[PDB]
């Protein structure tokens, strides 16, 4: 049904009202970084390309930049220096989508072009807990009965919660037969997570990712991601 897209995301009052209508998801804090709850040199050795390389199409830190082969991002002190194709996360190149409400899932995201594979779709942003803080906030979540969940697994005790606050990385559903991935970069000496397609996604089709979370509390939520080789529920290692 109703669509949106990312830019509509940035007005927080025509926001609230689209949202009061159906035609929005509902609000929620938007930001480009994570925040830590609990607050808490990497040079690659590429060979600076020529003014002449740039212009036929050569790629600056591409599939052999050590940094990249790492899953590390470069800084602004990288040998090509704004040229630099990997600092991804950094510069927010994230691919052309699209907010869409879904049957039965709520919200999610689909391709508003052909995606390539490996192409970085979006940042998973949010508050960063740690193991207690998250505790805190599931139990408190279930006190509530909220029906959407909003955590992803960063590294040993750092949970990203995009409840209250994130992005539109938000809204990417599980499926048990997916087409994209997360992957885990350096950046900054820091931990992120972004969502990556695993294969040629053609526009129109929604984005999903297979999610993997340790199993927490009782009342697993359904899947209904509608796979051959469904798992039936969402979560679990
Ligand atoms: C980032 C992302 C993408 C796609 C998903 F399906 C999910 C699901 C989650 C997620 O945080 N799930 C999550 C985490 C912690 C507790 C729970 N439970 C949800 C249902 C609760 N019962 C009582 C109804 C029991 C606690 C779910 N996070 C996702
Ligand atoms: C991170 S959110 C995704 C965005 C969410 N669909 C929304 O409307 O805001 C995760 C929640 O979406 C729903 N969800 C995601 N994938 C699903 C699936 N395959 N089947 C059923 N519900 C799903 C669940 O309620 C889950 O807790
Ligand atoms: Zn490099
Ligand atoms: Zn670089
Ligand atoms: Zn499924």
């Amino acid at each position: 049904g109703p669509s949106c897209v990312m830019d509509d995301f940035r007005d927080p009052q025509r926001w609230k009202e689209c949202a009061k209508q159906g035609k929005m998801p509902c609000y929620f804090d938007l930001i480009e970084e994570n925040v830590y709850l609990t607050e808490r040199r990497m040079q690659c050795e590429c060979t600076p390309l020529s003014k002449d390389e740039r212009a036929q199409g050569e790629i600056a830190c591409g599939e052999d930049c050590l940094n990249r082969l790492l899953m590390i991002e470069c800084s602004s002190r990288c040998p090509n220096g704004d040229y630099c194709s990997n600092r991804r996360f950094q510069r927010k190149q994230h691919a052309d989508v699209e907010v869409i409400l879904t049957e039965k899932k709520g919200w999610g995201l689909r391709a508003a072009k052909d995606l390539p594979s490996n192409t970085f779709v979006l940042e998973y942003c949010g508050e960063v807990l740690d193991h207690k803080e998250f505790k805190a906030r599931v139990k408190e979540y279930a006190r509530n009965k909220n029906i959407h969940y909003y955590f992803m697994a960063l590294k040993n005790d750092e949970i990203i919660d995009a409840t209250q606050k994130g992005n539109c990385s938000r809204f990417m559903n599980h499926s048990c037969e997916p087409n994209c991935e997360t992957q885990k970069w350096t950046v900054n000496g820091q931990l992120r997570v972004g969502f990556f397609t695993t294969k040629l996604v053609p526009s129109g089709s929604e984005l999903t990712f297979d999610y993997q979370f340790q199993r927490y509390g009782k009342e697993a939520q359904k899947c209904f991601c509608g796979s051959a080789n469904c798992r039936g529920y969402l979560g679990g290692e």
